[PDB]
DNA sequence: GCCAACGTTGGC
DNA sequence: GCCAACGTTGGC
């Protein structure tokens, strides 16, 4: 389910057709730990809440949106 | 030229 | 000291 990582989900939380996917680091100081990543519509990606609230404009309100988890959480 | 995976760091 | 957010870069 939705804490598997290395697989591309479905974000529930987003308008239709956004997917999520956690990556491990495989490498480095900070191997183990992971990046969260988004995918729109249309295949871009996305690495951080203010670039998905940049491109996402006024079409969502991601004042409450966790990042990490891809959930609303107020 | 693109892009995933690394490391960096300002703001906290 | 951590980490959200992003810049850089080698490998392609």
């Amino acid at each position: 389910g939705a804490t598997e990582s290395g697989k591309r989900m479905d974000c529930p939380a987003l308008p239709p057709g956004w997917k999520k996917e956690e990556v491990i680091k495989k490498s480095g100081l900070s191997a183990g730990k992971s990046d969260v990543y988004y995918f729109s519509p249309s295949g871009k990606k996305f690495r951080s809440k203010p670039q998905l609230a940049r491109y996402l404009g006024n079409t969502v309100d991601l004042s409450s949106f966790d990042f990490r988890t891809g959930k609303m959480m107020p």
